[PDB]
């Protein structure tokens, strides 16, 4: 369910927009808003492509425990705007197309290394 949590946090297949509002919305939509996940990147494109980050197919092992996708993934990094951890969770969306560091557990994305989307 971390995969689910991952999808929920980091997967937005076909994001419409990927602007702030998208972040704010997807962040809300994803329960990522209490508190506002200070930064929450939603990988777009096929789930499979992200899923694949977990295989040394679309995944390079990365840092410790992490996998950095080989493929780049249209990824919208909702950076919480405002210090406030709390709703309204205003998000700078940062539509970023860049492989995604994830932490694949059992071939399942279980983690998006958000660090890579802090700037």
């Amino acid at each position: 369910s971390r995969y689910t949590h991952f999808l929920t946090q980091h997967y937005d297949a076909k994001p419409q927009g990927r602007d702030d509002r998208y972040c704010e919305s997807i962040m809300r939509r994803r329960g990522l808003t209490s508190p506002c996940k200070d930064i929450n990147t939603f990988i777009h494109g096929n789930k499979r492509s992200i899923k694949a980050i977990c295989e040394n197919k679309n995944g390079n092992p990365h840092r410790e425990n992490l996998r950095i996708s080989k493929s780049s993934f249209q990824v919208t990094t909702c950076k919480l705007h405002g210090g406030s951890p709390w709703p309204p969770c205003q998000y700078r969306a940062t539509a970023g197309f860049r492989n995604v560091v994830v932490a694949c557990e059992n071939g399942l994305l279980v983690h998006l290394d958000q660090s890579i989307f802090r700037r």
